[PDB]
């Protein structure tokens, strides 16, 4: 009895969607513990390991920019992009985002659902 | 020597539900611990079935309670059927029969074939003035 996907919840009211919650599948597949990711953005998953300072070149710029647009416009998203576990191994992430609307027609949260998929790998 | 996974579960802010969009009538293949804790129903009891049982007042009412709004329920059927998102607020009930106010979001997952393979349901059980009590 275990989830088929990663779940992530961000606070859409604070700036830049800080993570307030990740599920155990997120933790187990990416190798990052909740306690090291809370209060920050998920884009760290696009840098190869905890110490790369730049978005890795094999993650699709075009897809990343679609995420920005969708978040900006308060609409849902789905796409595939390269991520990396804490140990730097690559990881393919079939990601879906959906916003949660509060009373005032303002967004309180975004939900992230990650369907992880692995690869042939290099490096 | 590892750090355990799942230390902050107690802080999960919402229920999560996953259904199989391919089998008939959206059978549940996963629910999270919040769902379990808030609704009072354990996974073993709900897996394999449709989520609609929550509109019945407790486990012994066979049908949806007269007070849940059929228009919202209709909007849900529509969104599931058309393959699109849904958000709305829906009267539900715990296993003990107390009212829950469910701020439900549904979002479909498209697989390889550009085919919906799952639906995700997210439940923010929210503060409500609704009370049916003694
Ligand atoms: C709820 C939520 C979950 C997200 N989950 C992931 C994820 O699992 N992997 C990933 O690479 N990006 C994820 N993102 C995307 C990044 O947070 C970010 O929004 C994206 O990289 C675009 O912003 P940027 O160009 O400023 O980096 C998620 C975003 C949100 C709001
Ligand atoms: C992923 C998913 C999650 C759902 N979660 C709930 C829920 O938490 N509470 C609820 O009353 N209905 C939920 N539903 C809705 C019912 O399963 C059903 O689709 C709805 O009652 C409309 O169909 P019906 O009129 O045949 O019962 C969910 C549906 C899906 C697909």
């Amino acid at each position: 009895h275990t989830a088929p996907c990663g779940f992530v919840v961000t606070d859409a009211v604070e700036p830049d969607q800080p993570i307030i919650y990740v599920n155990t599948v997120f933790e187990m597949v990416t190798g990052y513990r909740a306690e090291e990711v809370l209060g920050g953005n998920c884009r760290f998953l696009q840098c190869r390991g905890p110490f790369a300072k730049r978005r890795h070149p094999l993650v699709d710029s075009m897809v990343v920019s679609e995420i920005r647009k969708c978040i900006d416009e308060g609409i849902e998203f789905q796409g595939e992009l390269l991520n990396f576990r804490k140990d730097g191994s690559p990881l393919m992430n079939r990601l879906r985002l959906t916003p949660i609307y509060g009373d005032d027609d303002t967004i309180t949260h975004i939900i992230g659902i990650q369907f992880f998929i692995e690869t042939d790998i290099d490096l």
